[PDB]
């Protein structure tokens, strides 16, 4: 409260409200103005990475894969596929170890680290993944269960129908032990991976157990020669290496389904790196070694028949089949009985009870079946709680105590369910393969993004994670999927790339920090560090302004006007000077700031909303005028609207205008001053005097832009007569060279000559109530009433300034006779002694020069050269 | 002078110095302020453009392009080559109509477009590709001359010999009318333009005109049958269309040898455009008009011999031969005499005097090769005089009242010659076709960059240049150069690439205003315009920081310290405040910005350097934090160095420090003080107060940077004895969950405890001559004394800020005897009540608090939520 507090958790916390009533942060003003179920990472990411990566493959196809790619190749078929999981993990470790994950998997990772726009698309696109993942793993424990049952021979329909009943059943039964709450399922997934580890071990100890029953058979029982013909790459008529290691691919994938599970953990950043990456290493290992045992231990081809005999004739028979036994010796002539390349339940026989490895097969499809069936509606559920697609309003309610996504659950048993009486799995396998493979690579992607721009809320708790490995890892899950089925990893490139466009032109009202917000920091960053060091020069000017805007609802065209000469060409500032006692005021500029910079932005005005405190309008402009800028984006032109109130506003506030023009001019600024009416075809310059070049480059820039390029750029000026026709040349040549296309130049000589009765007593009674009337009172009311600036000297400001009012009103007789059918006039902008002339009788000027006419641009440049013929 | 002038030419020329004595603008101060041969474009750029591109081809090897590639398909080369071509006489005309082009050609219109680096580059490039095509050419002569003296038995040597005599020979000849001025070598290529224009008549006429004697050859003068059976690509053996187009290419070549006399040129901007395209059209339409006129007048092969009879015996003879006559007619079977295909005078011999088109090759071949020679010295004298390659200093003297390069002139006939007597120009020519089209491709970039930056400078006078079709001519010039000979592509892509290199690591010192610095700008400008856009969030927080550096030389190792925990995160924004007259100060202001700028960035400080005029320090620093940045680039934090000279300093002075400390903090701005040792291994971090996150952010940043990454954060806190051990614990997770990894977290119950008398007597003896001794001299003394602020209130501000320097000098004792062995240490820094407590008691507060010790960093923080462990 009064006193500054010792740092505790809780003012850090629920950052909107968390606990707010105990240990609240005292705020700096105080100080200084005066006055349900969680799991653990064993059974919670641990089983559940390794349960899901185990599949099919592990047990059905994979003596297929060590057979015909060699066992030194199958190992490298493994290893890469696990560089690319490894990989992945650590970046989902960097990811999961950076803050507290509320809910979701992949999704909520991904989103809260580079961006609702991956964050949805990715997050819809793996949902989807996992959901028809689903019917992938269950359709396969259909394939094995219609095996056995045609193996042993009651059977009920075909088994092209016989599969689809089984699936359908079977995947209405893991719905119900799903749909059930997550204790129930978790302990049903540990009694399946007990299952599974029981027949992993069965294999084992019957590998190591060779007999002669299945010595027919492939099964030798770790012959050397066996494993010395098997080193090699035996394909077959079609497989190639890179289909070989397409089919592979699905067994290495379904790691994070302990991350989509992220919501129900009990200690996130914590059990997901040491989780997955030791569920990755574990798997890894038994693939690996398990692939090296059946290749050393059962051979290509055998021709399983006990008529087979082992006597072993003397010929010479070059394959090393007969080397164990004339049995499964030399049927490459016919399409011989089985083996690793003729059979797929090698799995089932090498090992000891047949029952206990076929029991691997059904817990490790219907484990990994349900793991996916678990995290695909937490990932949905989590995308529907951002809202990203709001047509998802719905599948993100979750009843329960610990919220369950009900209809999350309920739309992926529907997805899995058509997926599987479409019972097309094989044609859409690469599709959601390499679903698995974009999700992944915006996994790395997000890593290396984020380490890409420094933001120092990155720091991340998980070490191990460099950024050049994660940018390898998303290049190379881009090459695996191009290598399956590259027409399938381009109709995902642009699933992805609709995703996004979707949503970056839907464009969620939610800010979380992406690093896309931090990458656009830095970028422009370095970009203004590299202007900083770029010197200047003529040619590269640019009319880059402070507007003294005030709010810029309050003047809309006006910045409109400016915008169109300084949109994609120079800065423009739109200042704000605040008023009143600081502390409102600093709550009063912190919601102006957000409200007209996004007024801004939706608006597309290309411009830079700049509130500053002060104590008048004048010292708060010399602010921004000082200041406003960085490096060399600093600005070098004043811009102000024509304070049209003046006759009727307090005389104290226009003195302060018209030293806001003296300051400008001070500070080396060319002023713009633009009158036009507010309420809401050739542009007219009259540049008489040169500023420098400015009257000429606004012009110009105006006709650049496409409002204003169907329209033409004459020009005037004033010259002595008898020389008109020499001024009007040299005026052409002059600015030929200068290359702005003029279209008529026309030379006056009316200027400098005393204008009508009627526009000269129209000023004097416009002025005649602040030229103080220095007639009678000699000094001492004189002198007393000139102790404040406004008023005109009469006697002394109306000798030579005399004929510059002269000068002023003819001028304005003149844009009336020309001038007044323009588009637009920029005329030179008169400037006064510093001062030598009252500011009521310099803005009495610019009344009178300006008055009733088009929009007016009343230029003033820094009289440098910001004109040039040169290269 | 004293008033305002008319626009005048005076004023814009020269650049430097240029008629300054007559036309001279008034400053902007003085109103305000209180008081020898040169060619034509006919003759110039038309002429020599056309008489360039006119070669060898045109009269020697275009009967063979026709006949093996079709009139259909010869006129497709000729007309891609002329898309190139064309393609990049506009962008040639858009870079030269821009200003007023000194001197030099290519090379001064592709640098003064887009920096010396691809300027320098190119133009050595060119220069070197022109001064071999003055051997190409020449050789081209030789081959004419040697072919027409062995067809007249007189001979000398062998041809490979005879041809490098009478090249060195006539290349001795063309130096020697070359160097001798421009008048006389303009009216030799006037009269060689002469000869070939006869030439191309009697060719015409000769056409019209058949005969018999002619007619065992393949003339057969525009028969209808001959046309219909030359419109076929009859190839031969080898040669491919793309062979057919890279033999052409070459012909193409030679524009812009009027634009490399740009610098001898009466008026270019006006002669360059007319005369390059014109010449371009002129000869593009002679070269398809002669290759139709010759495919529909000769045959492909004729068996040229009086014996071959036009009896037409009654034979199938599907060849259109004997469709005229059986003279020339199935000559298939071995070679036969000569032909379209099987000879290269055609040329001469269907046209009419022999001699008449002899002339025409040596004539077209002597100008192309004079106008290369007088071509490439003027770009490399150009490109010396830059001095861009300090090396050929010379080479740019430029001997003669107009300056021509007499050592560039030696220096190509030195080249040209070694090309000639090496004699292995058909090797070399690849080389060289796509360095011609290298300097093309940078022409077109040029445009396309150019109208890329928008860059109010860049306005052309020339139209039909649009962006897009530029962009399209440098992809066609690259693919083109791929297309001939593609290594010979790689090799000059790397020769660019080394020049590049070479230059941009020079770093010429000179400023020509780059189409690359105006890229520079907009590109800054777009990536601030979207960051305005990008809403604040606490992980992507950045401490982004204002320093009151005063001059950056003044304190360089805190510049630094600063430097590490703002490089390449957040802002860093050195602010000097400069003080005294407002004239005087501008140019102050203008000369130490140069100054400082270049200084940081000469030194690797990725920071902006700020000046501001103010009538003191604090209001100067007052503007920088009111207006410093742009968009959410505005500083956040205020650092400081510790006023180290306080009991030196004028009082004023301190007092002004101690309110800047106070409107810091007023208007929501973090404060950091460092106190180093400026004459010149853990981060300890007593951060005992919850600022908001900012005193661990700065440590943790540091750790981030190389110079500290190895080296502890450890931390230490304050809490109540008898929960040390609970305080330390909530202390780990706390900043566990902050990923901050501390190394020793250290809980200190000695606060708040009265520190040893040595201490606190040294404390007061300090602040004795400022406590302002308020016992005596009640009211009126005392008021009066405190009728200015910097005396401490004896009585009133040390009642408890008793215990408040109490609290100071202990934390000073208890750093002294924990962290002094720390390489740096951050502490909170202090706060006191606003007008509470005297500005002398708070700098005393810091002075005892931070005395003798390490490095030290001063931090309080905004008091917002800086750090946070959600995702
Ligand atoms: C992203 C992977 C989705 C699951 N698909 C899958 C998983 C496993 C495994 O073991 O995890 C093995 C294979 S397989 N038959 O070896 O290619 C798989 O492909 C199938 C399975 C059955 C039907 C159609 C395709
Ligand atoms: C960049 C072009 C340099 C000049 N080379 C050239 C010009 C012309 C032409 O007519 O301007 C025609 C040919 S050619 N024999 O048709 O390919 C040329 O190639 C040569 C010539 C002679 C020796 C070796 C190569
Ligand atoms: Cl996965
Ligand atoms: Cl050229
Ligand atoms: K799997
Ligand atoms: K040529």
């Amino acid at each position: 409260n009064t006193m500054d507090a010792v740092p505790r958790i809780d003012h850090y916390r629920h950052t909107a409200a968390q606990l707010g009533e105990k240990l609240l942060r005292p705020s700096l003003a105080e100080l200084h103005d005066e006055l349900v179920v969680k799991f653990g990472w064993i059974n919670g990411v641990l089983v559940r990475c390794m349960l899901n990566i185990w599949g099919v493959m592990l047990f059905i196809r994979l003596s297929w894969i060590v057979g015909q790619a060699g066992i030194g190749l199958s190992v490298l078929v493994i290893m890469m596929a696990t560089v690319v999981t490894t990989i992945t993990g650590l970046s989902t470790s960097a990811i999961a170890t950076n803050g507290f994950v509320r809910g979701g998997g992949a999704y909520y990772l991904i989103s809260r680290s580079l961006g609702p726009e991956f964050g949805g698309a990715i997050g819809l696109i793996f949902a989807f993944a996992n959901a028809v993942a689903v019917a992938m793993y269950v359709v396969g424990f259909a394939e094995t269960v219609v095996e056995l049952l045609k193996e042993h021979s009651i059977l009920m329909i075909d088994e092209i129908n016989d599969i689809r009943i089984i699936g359908a059943i079977t995947v209405v039964i893991l719905l119900g032990i799903s749909v059930a709450g997550m204790e129930w399922e978790a302990k049903a997934q540990i009694v399946l991976l007990v299952i599974l580890l029981l027949a992993i071990g069965d294999f084992v100890i019957g590998t190591f157990i060779p007999l002669e029953s299945k010595k027919p058979k492939g099964f030798f029982g770790y012959k050397s020669e066996i494993f010395n013909e098997n080193f090699g790459p035996d394909f077959r008529e079609e497989e190639t290496f890179f289909s070989v290691f397409e089919i592979f691919f699905p067994a290495a994938t379904g790691i994070l389904a302990g991350a989509n599970i992220s919501g129900d953990l009990a200690d996130p950043q914590s059990a997901i790196p040491k989780g997955t990456l030791l569920a990755i290493l574990i798997t890894t290992l038994v693939y690996v070694g398990i692939a090296v045992s059946v290749g050393s231990c059962v051979v290509r081809d055998a021709t399983g028949n006990v008529n087979d005999t082992i006597v072993t004739e003397l010929t010479n028979c070059t394959s090393a089949a007969c080397k164990l036994n004339f049995d499964f010796s030399s049927c490459e002539s016919s399409p011989c009985s089985y083996g690793l390349m003729n059979n797929f339940q090698v799995m089932s026989m090498v090992s000891g009870f047949t029952p206990l490895i076929s029991a691997g097969i059904f817990s490790a499809t219907l484990s990994s079946a349900l793991a996916s069936l678990v995290s695909a509606p937490k990932i949905f559920q989590a995308l529907c709680k951002d809202n990203i697609y709001p047509a998802f309003q719905m599948f993100a309610k979750g009843y329960g105590k610990n919220n369950e996504p009900l209809r999350g659950y309920i739309l992926t048993f529907l997805i899995a369910l058509g997926f599987i009486l479409i019972a097309e799995c094989n044609v859409i396998a690469p599709i959601i393969s390499n679903f698995f493979l974009a999700s992944y690579a915006l996994i790395n992607f997000s890593v290396f993004h984020a380490s890409l721009a420094k933001s120092p809320g990155w720091r991340p708790a998980f070490k191990y994670y460099n950024m050049w490995i994660s940018l390898l890892g998303a290049i190379l899950c881009c090459i695996v999927m191009f290598v399956i089925n590259w027409w399938a990893a381009l109709l995902t490139y642009v699933i992805v790339l609709g995703l996004y466009i979707y949503v970056t032109y839907k464009k969620p009202d939610v800010n979380w920090g992406s690093s896309t917000q931090a990458l656009t920091y830095l970028n422009a960053l370095q970009h203004s560090i590299r202007l900083s060091g770029v010197e200047d020069h003529v040619k590269n000017f640019r009319p880059q302004c402070l507007v003294m805007t005030g709010a810029p609802n309050s003047r809309p065209a006006l910045l409109h006007l400016v915008h169109d000469f300084t949109k994609n060409v120079g800065l423009m500032i739109c200042g704000h000077v605040h008023m009143g006692p600081r502390r409102q005021a600093m709550k009063e500029m912190s919601i102006d700031q957000a409200k007209y910079q996004r007024w801004l932005i939706k608006n597309k005005m290309k411009a830079f909303y700049a509130p500053v405190h002060a104590d008048d309008l004048r010292e708060g402009a010399q602010y921004l005028m000082q200041a406003a800028g960085l490096g060399r984006m600093k600005p070098n032109t004043l811009v102000l609207g024509f304070k049209k109130d003046w006759l009727q506003a307090d005389m104290r506030d226009v003195d302060m205008y018209i030293n806001l023009f003296h300051d400008a001019f001070d500070i080396q600024y060319g002023v713009v001053v633009i009158r036009l009416k507010e309420g809401l075809n050739t542009i007219d310059v009259w540049w008489l005097f040169d500023d420098g070049g400015l009257t000429l480059l606004i012009p110009y820039l105006l006709t650049t832009k496409k409002k204003w390029k169907d329209c033409k750029i004459r020009v005037f000026i004033g010259g002595k007569i008898n020389r008109i026709d020499h001024d009007r040349r040299a005026m052409a040549t002059l600015l030929s060279k200068f290359r702005i296309d003029f279209s008529d130049i026309m030379v006056l000589g009316d200027i400098n000559t005393k204008p009508k009765k009627e526009n000269i007593i129209a000023f004097e009674e416009i002025i005649e109530p602040y030229r103080l009337h220095e007639d009678d009172k000699e000094q001492d009311i004189a002198d007393k009433m000139k102790e404040d600036e406004p008023w005109r000297i009469t006697d002394n400001e109306l000798e030579l300034y005399k004929t510059k009012t002269y000068r002023q009103i003819r001028l304005n007789e003149l844009l009336k006779e020309h001038s007044s059918t323009a588009n637009i006039i920029v005329m030179s902008l008169p400037v006064a002694r510093k001062g030598a002339v009252s500011s009521a009788l310099y803005m009495a000027w610019l009344e009178a020069l300006s008055k009733d006419l088009p929009p007016i641009l009343l230029v003033r440049g820094n009289h440098q050269s910001v004109l040039t013929f040169y290269s």
